[PDB]
C-alpha cells in the first residue's frame, strides 16, 4: 500500500541533530521494509488552525510503500524518540 | 502569507454533494480574498496511525495566499459544514 507519513519534529534543534533525527527515519524505512519514494524536507512551519500552545515544528513528509501489516509497528518506532513530536501515516486508498 | 489547507470531508457522500462542498470551499477562498495557488482533489483516503474510531475521509488540500489575520475566519467558516469534518491549517513559513 502507498502511504504519506507525516512527521513534525522539534524546531529547536541544529541542523546537526536534525541530520540524526532524518537518518535515523530513513533508516527505519529501510529496515522495516518500506520501498521511499519521495522525502520532502517542509522545514520550519506554524500549526494556524486550530490552536496549539506550541504550534512550531519542523515538518517532514516521506511517501513510502509497504504491507498494511508493518505500519503500525514502523510509525511506533518513528516517533519513540523525544525528537520527533508527532508521526501521522495516511493511506492513499480505501476499501470504500 | 502562504498556508497549506487540509480539509477532510465526509467520505459517504456522492458526486453531486461532493461537488457542492468543493464549490463552496473555492468560493469562501476567494470572499475571503485568499490567491488559490494549487487544488488537489486527493480522495477517499484512511488515517492508519494514530488509531481513530472513524478513519476514512475524503481529502482535499488547498495552497494559498492571503493575511495571515484573515485565516481564523476562514478556517471557521470552511469547517461550519457538517459534511467538512476537519480544517487544518499550516503556515509555510515561521518567524523562528
Amino acid at each position: 500500500m502507498r502511504y504519506e507519513v507525516n512527521i513534525v519534529a522539534n524546531p529547536n534543534l541544529d541542523q546537526s541533530q536534525l541530520a540524526l533525527e532524518k537518518e535515523i527515519i530513513q533508516r527505519a524505512l529501510e529496515n522495516y521494509g518500506a520501498r521511499v519514494e519521495k522525502v520532502e524536507e517542509l522545514g520550519l512551519r506554524r500549526l494556524a488552525y486550530p490552536i496549539a500552545k506550541d504550534p512550531q515544528g519542523y515538518f517532514l513528509w516521506y511517501q513510502v510503500e509497504m504491507p498494511e501489516d508493518r505500519v503500525n509497528d514502523l510509525a511506533r518506532e518513528l516517533r519513540i524518540r523525544d525528537n520527533v513530536r508527532r508521526v501521522m501515516v495516511v493511506a492513499s486508498t480505501t476499501p470504500g
